[PDB]
RNA sequence: ACGAUUAUAUCC
RNA sequence: GGAUAUAAU
């Protein structure tokens, strides 16, 4: 029922080309685990990825009360080995979403058409240039070379400056213009990030899919305009937040909460990219209806031949050593495509609008839309669609919706039938809604209204303190380190004083870390540094300069631009709120840690060696 | 060898 | 503008 039906007239040449370069080892394993993906063959390969973690000695030594807290100490780097990847693959990528019902599809298509038109009122699809690509791509961006003709260069920078790289692009750009595709294949790797381990094992996290550099240009050429012209900015899309930094997102939530409506809902979707249906992809492609000429053909080539027909190359442990599987999947979002963020935001705006529609009873059944319901839907979009859009903040899969009323919480038949099944809740269990916008999660944070001593008001980002301390105590790599990650620890402290200055433990811990890290060191990478013989790196005073720059000078929501003169003027959350968000104030282990903080600082100093040190601790009493 | 999109800090 | 670091989807 759920097996994948490949279109070999479209993906056929790609698979043959991969096979041709690997005839020595190409077989057809009949023990392949793929249940929902078409499988095409395997061949020998070598293991890539990692599952180890390095300890950040300076931060661990300075956060002792948290040694006894498993929400801190179980933090690890993810497992990006093929073992780690196949786990994630069996858990979430190797799944199938049921085709939505005919009423759902009519609802999605109507809404997507109205959305593309609203997004396009003040923007125009356009091609992007090779010069634009050459200026944007990082010099060390992955080449991701699939075939040997593509493995000539040592960096993306070198590749983009060779006319031979652009000859490969031209060969394939010409195929796309005829409607054929021969080289656009996805690499696959696991996302390296920080995730809580369980049972002494580091966990995988997610799949990252990337085509080779030439195919990524071709993506960019046809579809980069969604990003480069900022289609999903809040100004253009009403719901998006593209371009707004994390720290300013609380200001958007406060404005959404000014609206009249029900609770504030922020239902996460479980494995959003794996739940993108071919219906979703075909509604996304409707942007080509606003294109012309050569552009329309290149976009359509990308959507049809590379997004709706993906050939993937993924590693897999097998008792005879690691192999590489050549699989294929017509739906899903390939997390790594140029459209990932933007089209995730698009479809998630479309899904939330529909859920709002269900809540208001515009339509009543997803099995079929009556003509009078199609009329009601279109007239609803015309009448209120733009206002319903502004009741949302949507950053790809992450969303906050303040609906008209709380019928939303139990309006789940369209949401579930589109595949957008909520995380950590039953299919038909009503949603949990916040009636206080400062408690709403959005992009892994919530936001507090912080009154300053002037009486001015900041909105500041905040999360459970154990997540922050956990992440600061580990890094990529292996084993233990002290000197090699001291500047990294100072980097974390700088983040803490700028974004979470309002948490007592974090502001104490940050000053302690700065007091312990040699003050003339400057990071040149995660594990390397240089010594400015006469400049101190990021003293107290220029940390306070950064704080005033971000929260006052450049803060559009701060009218009075009067600087703050002293770290002691910069306030904290109220104690109860600090505690509610994981503060250890009130615990005796923390009062001890604090009272004796200079001892631990002097201990780290001695372990690092004889260097010049500065005491950031008098910034607080 | 190291995805896309984006913010901030730093260094050049 | 680039690189690094961090963070977010
Ligand atoms: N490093 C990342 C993280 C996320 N995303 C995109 O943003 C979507 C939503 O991100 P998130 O909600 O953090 O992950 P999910 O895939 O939803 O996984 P889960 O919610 O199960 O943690 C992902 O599906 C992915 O397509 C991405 O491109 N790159
Ligand atoms: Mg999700
Ligand atoms: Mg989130
Ligand atoms: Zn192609
Ligand atoms: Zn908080």
């Amino acid at each position: 029922i759920e097996s994948e039906t490949p279109n070999l007239d479209i993906i056929g040449k790609r698979i043959e080309k991969i096979k041709q370069e690997h005839e020595t080892s190409w077989h057809y394993d009949q023990d392949h685990p793929y249940k929902t993906w078409a499988y095409h063959g395997s061949y020998e390969t070598k293991q890539t990825g990692s599952a180890s973690s390095m300890v950040n000695g300076v931060v661990r030594l300075l956060t002792k009360p948290w040694d006894i807290i498993p929400m801190v100490t179980q933090m690890a780097m993810t497992d990006t080995t093929p073992f780690g990847q196949q786990r994630v693959f069996k858990e979430k990528v190797d799944t199938r979403t049921q085709e939505p019902k005919e009423g759902t599809k009519k609802l999605m298509k109507i809404t997507a058409e109205w959305l593309w038109k609203e997004l396009g009122k003040k923007k125009t699809p356009r091609m992007c240039t090779r010069e634009e690509f050459t200026r944007k791509v990082r010099s060390n961006a992955a080449l991701g070379a699939i075939f040997t003709d593509e493995n000539k260069w040592k960096s993306a920078r070198e590749a983009v400056e060779d006319s031979g790289f652009w000859e490969l692009v031209d060969k394939e750009r010409n195929l796309h213009l005829e409607g054929k595709c021969e080289t656009c294949v996805y690499n696959m790797m696991g996302k390296r990030e920080k995730k809580l381990g369980e049972f002494g094992k580091a966990k995988g996290s997610r799949a990252i899919w990337y085509m080779w550099l030439g195919a990524r240009f071709l993506e960019f050429e046809a579809l980069g305009f969604l990003n480069e012209d900022h289609w999903f900015s809040r100004e253009n899309s009403l719901s998006g937040v593209e371009g707004e930094g994390l720290h300013k997102l609380g200001y958007i939530l406060r404005d959404v909460s000014k609206k009249e409506g029900g609770a504030m809902y922020a239902d996460d979707t479980a494995g959003w990219d794996t739940r993108i249906t071919l219906e979703d992809l075909k509604n996304e492609e409707m942007v080509t209806n606003h294109m012309e000429g050569e552009h329309k053909k290149l976009a359509e080539a990308i959507f049809k031949l590379t997004y709706q027909n993906k050939v993937v190359r993924v590693q897999r442990p097998t008792p005879r050593g690691t192999v590489m599987d050549i699989i294929s999947r017509r739906d899903q979002r390939g997390s790594g495509q140029v459209v990932t963020y933007g089209l995730n935001t698009f479809t998630n705006m479309e899904a939330q609008l529909i859920r709002q529609m269900e809540g208001e009873g515009v339509f009543k059944s997803i099995q079929h839309l009556t003509v009078t319901e199609e009329i009601a839907v279109k007239n609803w979009l015309v009448r209120v669609g733009r206002e319903r859009l502004s009741r949302m903040a949507i950053s790809g899969d992450d969303c906050v919706v303040k609906p008209l009323d709380d019928r939303f919480a139990s309006a789940l038949t369209a949401l579930n039938d589109m595949g957008k099944v909520r995380k950590d809740i039953q299919q038909w269990e009503p949603s949990r809604g916040w009636n206080d916008w400062t408690q709403v999660p959005f992009c892994s944070h919530h936001f507090h209204e912080l009154i300053m001593k002037d009486g001015r008001v900041l909105v500041v980002p905040c999360r459970n303190q154990d997540e922050l301390i956990g992440r600061a105590r580990i890094s990529q790599g292996a084993g233990w380190s002290l000197r090699e990650t001291a500047c990294l620890g100072k980097s974390y402290a700088q983040m803490w004083s700028l974004m979470y200055f309002h948490r007592r433990d974090l502001r104490l811990a940050a000053n302690a870390i700065c007091s312990a890290v040699p003050s003339h060191w400057v990071p040149t990478s995660r594990t390397t540094w240089s010594i400015h013989a006469t400049h101190e790196w990021m003293t107290t005073e220029d940390m306070l300069t950064v704080w005033n720059r971000v929260w006052i000078q450049e803060n559009p929501w701060m009218e009075d631009k009067t600087p703050v003169e002293s770290w002691e003027e910069i306030p904290y959350l109220g104690k109860r709120e600090d505690q509610w968000c994981g503060s250890l104030i009130g615990l005796t282990s923390r009062a001890t840690w604090a009272k004796n903080i200079q001892t631990a600082i002097n201990q780290v100093r001695s372990l690092i060696g004889n260097e010049e040190y500065t005491d950031y601790m008098p910034s607080m009493k």
